[PDB]
């Protein structure tokens, strides 16, 4: 049995790491956490790593290395063969369904920052002058940026615009992916993230680093890391603190998108998972926490006080990662240099993700259709880049989307993956497959945080926001769509029968 | 077991006229015949016939049986037989795309006969006083009862709202459809044929012969088919009326949908197909012709007068159909009962019809993809269940798809076939094919009319109207979602091929 693997301890996992570390890290966290008062989410965002994040890793690098052994890196073929019956089948499709539907809006996003990237490095951006009571003045020209880089409706219809510029680094954006996918696991994934990996590292260090260094009238760098930093034990109790949190844990760490396990699933079949997953489990941590939380808000407070910060990020990902952050930076020393990096950043960010969504469908095509990679990549290119075009002509197809598949879709999934390997699979076959070829155990503690604390905690949460009528039309559209990929992925599921 | 294939050559015939007799012949044909000017229509309708419906005719049989032998019923797989080239089996896409297309407006128009039918034997339909000054207020209340079932915009958003009975009786439909396909070529789409042409039939002649008594202080039934019958020799020089008639001989003798030859296909290796689709071709004209045209005009014009009737065409076919013929019934003795069997004659027509444009797919999955006929019957019902919601609640989704493909796209592919057999396979080739197992053998004739005659009066057409860009901006979601559906025909071409 072929199927690639990967070359090397460290190439692999920084792949897993890369597959983590992205535009989740530096444009949402940073909105979570100041959004819900900042000390009152450093907190609940540990505990749900310790307790959510770390066993669901774990988890789905021992179904994925389980399924890679007998030919298979996705949850329908996987899900089937740790329990087998008709429903596991189905229920195995969202982990192609979510992945291929997050990649959909993602691979876009992930194609402004280099837009910028491009244009900032060219300065072709805008360079308002100094303000010192039209703060405003600053804002509106980076704020009429993104807004002509995207088309935002400037009368109603919920149409949007795309800029050429937009459009056709899009497709450049598509190409890399391609590029890099096209070469496999090793030669391609992992020869790739030895080299972005560090490479966001420096860049988001510096940042960091130059960041810290900020000072204003209005506040300093200090005060953004203090107020992120300084629990407040009260609001600890408010449990929208566990969702936002909880949730994050999903998206940050790449948990219920099928994806940590559609890369396990190329580990050999005795290679070691209990480290190698925590040790790319915890740089994510310390990429987000340290790195992603110590930028964008920092660097807010700095400029606008720590009071007109917790507004900002209400305000929403965008304006703080593509407008405020670029009009700060505008008012700073070599400022313009500031936003280059920043978005080179954020694009090598996201390719190590981009990448790591698109690979469940080509692995299925692969596995289970036996599809030739470069077909199964260029396939997946398709559907992509083909669905793509509703994501940047139809406002708010974006939020449907990454709320149904990037937001509910990951939690319902995490919880399934973990009922089918620790209830139905068998708690006690799973915990073994999970420590063999262990470099070290999992702390035996953690088999009852799986088995009952995991499971619950999740069930908790999907029951008290669930516990509580329209909306644009236009939604319909996309949950068309999208409902219309699943009967699809669903359909070729049922091909591969035979 | 190398394929169904027609029980008896009755069945076989009755099937194929049910092929062709459908909503077209009775709901359109009317339409595009008082439209032009009516005598103006008639003649280059039948030219037509004799240059293009015939010749193309025996040509869709030909390849039909000639990929039947051979155990291919689609075009991807037939077109490449006859042209062995890769952009063979593309082009050949059309022949599933199409009639795919087609029949995800067509079921849910069709099922609206039903409706109708069900509310008129039940009497839950209008039944307006009798007015001498306010035909409007005899329109009005039908008027209102259609739009009250499709859910017609009364502000703006182009978006439709079925009614509870429109969508159920949706399901119906749709559940009939399957409950005669899933019974394959012989014991379910033969044996319903026997059944419903002749059922067809005797509703058809009797509401002509009755539609024929009508008479009121504006009119006869009588100055309705002279208006249709008596020529003007003037305007035939115009081409809007070789474009309308051209056009129309493709969608009510089914050319250019892939259908004709899927049934074919069926149709035994050395069993005639000359004079077997001559005989089914000519019940199609004249149920078009005899039939479909004198109905709804004649009763029109009995009620409103020669003038008051090209405007009336030019209101559409959904108008006189469902809204007009309904209410002048209703000022006829024992009305009520006359629009019962018009659109229960209306639904037999469309049922007879629709599925023959869902087998193309059916024979697909069967013929290619190795699906049991259960399976390939419930996937082609669930893509075509699912796609009609874009019909049923988006306004103007059913122009688009029966414009790209129930227009261009069915002369285009006519216009193809015919290339790739009697050009590219090899004039000769076809030739002897088509008159292979002939009770009767084609007027030689029609060999120069189909080599040279046919194609060039195609090419004129496409050319003439090409000759001569914004619009809402939600043709572009129906856009969307059609080119979607090629792509993903296209891939399960791609995945036939090994
Ligand atoms: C992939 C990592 C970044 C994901 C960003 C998705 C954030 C979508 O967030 C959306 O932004 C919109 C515009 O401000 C708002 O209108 C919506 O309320 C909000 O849900
Ligand atoms: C493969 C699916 C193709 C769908 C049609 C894509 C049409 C792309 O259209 C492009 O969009 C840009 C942004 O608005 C515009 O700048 C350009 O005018 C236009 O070429
Ligand atoms: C909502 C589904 C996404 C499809 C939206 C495609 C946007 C079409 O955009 C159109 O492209 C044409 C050709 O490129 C141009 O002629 C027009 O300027 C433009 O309106
Ligand atoms: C809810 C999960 C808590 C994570 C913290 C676990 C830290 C490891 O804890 C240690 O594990 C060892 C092996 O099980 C034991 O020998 C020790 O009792 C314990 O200190
Ligand atoms: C026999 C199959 C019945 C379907 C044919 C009727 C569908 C035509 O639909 C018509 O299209 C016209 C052109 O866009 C519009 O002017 C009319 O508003 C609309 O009723
Ligand atoms: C695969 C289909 C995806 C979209 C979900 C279709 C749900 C439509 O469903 C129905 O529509 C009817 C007509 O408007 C209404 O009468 C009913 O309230 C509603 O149940
Ligand atoms: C192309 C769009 C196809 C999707 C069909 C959307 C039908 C809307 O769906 C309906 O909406 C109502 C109000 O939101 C709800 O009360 C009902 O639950 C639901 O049936
Ligand atoms: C526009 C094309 C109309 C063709 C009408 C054909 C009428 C039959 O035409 C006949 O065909 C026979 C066989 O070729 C010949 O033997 C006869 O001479 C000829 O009259
Ligand atoms: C969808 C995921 C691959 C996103 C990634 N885990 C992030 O934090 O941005
Ligand atoms: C699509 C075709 C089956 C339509 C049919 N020939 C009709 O005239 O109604
Ligand atoms: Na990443
Ligand atoms: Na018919």
């Amino acid at each position: 049995v072929k199927r690639e693997h990967w070359a090397t301890r460290l190439g692999l996992i920084l792949a897993m790491a890369g597959n983590a570390v992205g535009l989740g890290n530096f444009l949402r966290f940073p909105v979570q956490a100041a959004e819900n008062g900042g000390g009152a989410f450093m907190i609940p965002y540990i505990i749900a790593f310790l307790l959510v994040g770390i066993p669901l890793m774990w988890i789905e690098w021992a179904m994925g290395r389980y399924g890679g052994a007998q030919g298979h890196g996705t949850t329908p073929a996987i899900f089937y063969l740790l329990w087998r019956n008709r429903f596991a089948k189905i229920l195995g499709v969202f982990g192609l369904w979510i992945p291929l539907v997050v990649a959909i809006y993602y691979v876009y996003i992930e194609s402004w920052t280099l837009g910028f990237a491009i244009k900032f490095l060219v300065g072709l951006v805008p360079e308002p002058p100094p303000n010192a009571t039209d703060p405003d003045s600053i804002l509106r020209p980076f704020k009429e940026f993104l807004y002509s880089y995207i088309g935002v409706p400037k009368g109603d219809e919920p149409i949007l615009k795309p800029s050429l510029f937009a459009y056709i680094v899009f497709l450049i954006t598509m190409f890399i992916n391609v590029s890099i996918l096209i070469r496999g696991i090793s030669k391609g994934i992992e020869r790739f993230a030895k080299i972005a990996m560090p490479t966001l590292f420096i860049l988001a260090v510096f940042l960091v680093i130059r960041v810290f260094l900020l000072e204003t009238p209005n506040g300093t760098a200090a005060d953004g890391l203090n107020f992120l930093w300084t629990p407040d034990f009260e609001k600890l109790k408010d449990p929208g603190v566990w969702i936002a949190a909880v949730g994050q844990i999903f998206f940050t760490l790449s948990l219920g998108f099928g994806a940590i396990i559609t890369y396990a699933s190329y580990v050999r079949k005795d290679q070691d998972i209990v480290l190698s997953g925590l040790t790319a489990a915890t740089l994510n941590e310390k990429a987000s926490v340290i790195l992603g939380g110590s930028i964008s808000i920092p660097a807010a407070v700095a400029f606008f006080g720590v009071a007109n910060a917790v507004a900002i990020a209400k305000a929403g990902a965008f304006n703080l990662g593509f407008i405020t952050l670029p009009a700060i930076f505008s008012q700073t020393a070599g400022g313009t240099f500031l936003g280059f990096l920043w978005f080179f950043l954020l694009f090598f960010a996201g390719l190590t993700s981009s990448i790591a969504i698109m690979q469940p469908m080509i692995a299925f095509l692969e596995d289970e259709l036996k599809l030739s990679r470069k077909h199964a990549v260029l396939w997946t290119a398709a559907i992509v880049f083909f669905s793509a075009h509703l994501v940047m002509f139809l406002n708010k197809s974006l939020d449907e989307m990454d709320f149904w598949a990037g937001t509910i879709g990951v939690v319902f999934f995490g919880l399934t993956e973990l009922i089918i390997f620790f209830w139905i699979f068998g708690a006690d076959k799973a915990w073994e497959e999970i420590n063999r070829g262990g470099i070290i155990k999992v702390p035996r503690i953690y088999y009852y945080v799986m088995r009952y604390i995991t499971p619950a905690f999740l069930a908790v949460l999907l029951v008290v926001w669930a516990r509580e009528e329209e909306t644009h039309w236009t939604v319909w559209i996309t949950r068309f769509y999208i409902i219309g990929l699943f009967l699809f992925l669903t359909f070729l599921v049922f091909l591969a029968e035979r």
